[PDB]
């Protein structure tokens, strides 16, 4: 299950599922420790969101911010929704990007994603 | 009144007040249309934030995005929490920076600030 714009995603790599939200593991990440939280619905722009599904899309990145900055020594984050394509979008879902960041600071096997998705799954335990 | 970090904003800059959160304007404008949101609470880290205030100032972004995007001919917005000082935070506020974008696509005075704040103040109404 899983979606993800016009692609599913594997619960393999889903480390976190909430009523509205869902949070997982990118196969080119920017940097350690980026993950996305995105709504559950398949919304393309966040306008169109309820506003149900805004207070837990951001409730929950607010977790998986924390759960990440953690886990990958960060000293804090950054956050940045693309919305709209003249924003950069290019999944049409809505969707946080949270990254950890260090001071003055990548493709993978499913399998590695399988790990860093397991990892991550115990602080929410 | 109106808080940002280690000092007050104007009322006449505020375009936007929740229970929770408020709306103001750039001095310095990245681009325009470049407006942020802040908690009301002067917390500095994003998970000080309670999960209350979390949603109001997203629930917030959500419409300032909507009516700023329009305002200033956008077709789509960027959004954007500098979170740590290790993101660049700057002012030491938890805060969302919304900006309308525009296809391949600063200073300004008080008073042209209070006509921008003004202005959108309508779409609030
Ligand atoms: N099936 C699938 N499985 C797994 N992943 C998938 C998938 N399908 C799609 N995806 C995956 O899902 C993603 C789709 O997302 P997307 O297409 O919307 C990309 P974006 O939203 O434009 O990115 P950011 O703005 S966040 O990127 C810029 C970030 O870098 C930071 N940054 C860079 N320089 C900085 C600086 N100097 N200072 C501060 N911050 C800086 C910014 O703060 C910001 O958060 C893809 O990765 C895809 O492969
Ligand atoms: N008293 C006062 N009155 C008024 N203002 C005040 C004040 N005190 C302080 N302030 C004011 O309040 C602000 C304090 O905020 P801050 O110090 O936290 C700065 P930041 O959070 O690091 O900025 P962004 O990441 S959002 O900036 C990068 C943005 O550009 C966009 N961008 C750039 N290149 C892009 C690209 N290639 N693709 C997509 N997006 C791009 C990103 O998406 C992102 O949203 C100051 O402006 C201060 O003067």
């Amino acid at each position: 299950s899983f979606r993800f714009g016009q692609h599913l995603i594997k619960p393999s790599v889903v480390f976190l599922k909430t009523e509205l939200s869902f949070a997982l593991v990118n196969r080119k990440p920017v940097v350690p420790g980026h993950v996305l939280v995105c709504p559950l619905r398949p919304v393309e722009r966040f306008h169109d969101l309820r506003p149900d599904e805004v207070a837990d899309l951001f409730q929950t990145t607010q977790r998986v911010g924390t759960v990440v900055e953690k886990h990958f020594h960060g000293t804090s984050l950054t956050f940045s929704m693309q919305d709209g394509p003249e924003a950069g979008q290019t999944v049409k879902h809505v969707h946080v990007h949270v990254l950890p960041r260090k001071a003055g600071d990548s493709w993978r096997s499913e399998e590695e994603m399988a790990a860093e998705a397991a990892a991550l799954r115990v602080y929410f335990q």
